């Protein structure tokens, strides 16, 4: 029975990477909404799965402190610098966030008193596929429940990577597996609803219509607006979801993603009401994103972030 490890009781087992907490706050960021996947499974040790193995991470004030568990084929050791290089890029630690905030507030008064409770809150860079099915479960959807259906998804579809305590680590599942006869069948008693569908679906027509994967890989090298529109051919797959995955996996920094609930917080935080009839709608919409895009700048999307995590808490 292999455990959950923490700082103090297995410090041997740990590998620090420098990060002041106005970077990267781990409860801000690690919390559902960008990924579905990480866990507080102790106070301030979040544990969830990257690619094919299982982390935990946890922070001081200047350094992020991480652990990796590859399993029962190795013997048990600190992350290697190849390991930590790919938690640099998750966090996508290259990009310094105060620059951001700092010229956000300078135009922003708004963002300025909401920024200063909610700092180091960034954007991780997920992978495409798991990006993709994640918010294909997003529609008319809460966290809460987006998380179940992830869980749940990739426990019956992906591939077990080990058990700590009491939970069993998977895999995100690869588009074939999704694709299958009984795929929709499978994820409908998983409780996806109308939304097993489009996994399904969507998973088909990147096999057979868009040459697999390598297709994702291709939209992160695309433009913005080429790749939001690609995404937009996929079942179930509209302006909000690609939207997300054009922020959150294929680098595209100004996509801010726009619903129900980003209309609310423009609406009563900014005013913002359409320069058009509106009697919410896929142009209205639009418009908002460009709204955004016009008053934060190329990284509006990661602002956007800020504001959902100040607004969520
Ligand atoms: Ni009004």
């Amino acid at each position: 029975h292999m455990r959950h490890r923490t700082l103090s009781s297995s410090p041997a087992l740990w590998a620090s990477i420098p990060c002041p907490r106005s970077e990267l706050r781990l409860d801000l960021v690690l919390a559902s909404g960008q990924s579905f996947r990480w866990k507080e499974q102790s106070p301030a040790h979040w544990s969830g799965v990257l690619a094919d193995q299982v982390w935990t991470l946890t922070q001081t004030e200047d350094q992020l402190y991480c652990t990796v568990y590859r399993g029962d084929d190795s013997q048990v050791s600190r992350p290697t610098l190849e390991e930590l290089e790919t938690l640099h890029k998750y966090f996508q630690l290259d990009v310094s966030l105060a620059q951001l905030y700092s010229h956000w507030a300078s135009v922003d008064s708004h963002f300025q008193r909401v920024a200063q409770k909610f700092q180091g809150v960034r954007l991780l860079r997920q992978d495409p596929t798991e990006c993709l099915f994640s918010f294909i479960c997003s529609s008319n959807n809460n966290i809460a429940r987006i998380t179940g259906m992830v869980e749940r998804l990739c426990q019956a579809f992906g591939p077990r990577l080990i058990q700590l305590d009491d939970v069993t680590y998977h895999g995100f599942p690869n588009l074939h597996a999704l694709a299958g006869p009984e795929a929709e069948t499978h994820l409908r008693k998983l409780g996806l609803g109308y939304r097993a569908r489009y996994v399904r679906a969507s998973a088909k027509a990147i096999l057979e219509e868009q040459g697999g994967p390598a297709w994702l890989q291709q939209l992160r090298v695309a433009p913005y607006e080429e790749a939001h529109k690609a995404l937009c051919t996929l079942p179930g797959v509209g302006a909000k979801v690609a939207d997300c995955i054009c922020l959150m996996a294929l680098d595209k920094p100004q996509a801010v993603p726009v619903d129900v609930h980003v209309w609310q917080i423009a609406h009563r935080d900014y005013g913002w009401h359409p320069k058009t009839s509106q009697a919410p709608s896929p142009l209205a919409n639009k418009e908002l994103g460009n709204f955004f895009r016009n008053l934060w700048g190329p990284y509006a999307g990661w602002a956007q972030a800020v504001l959902f995590s100040a607004d969520l808490r």
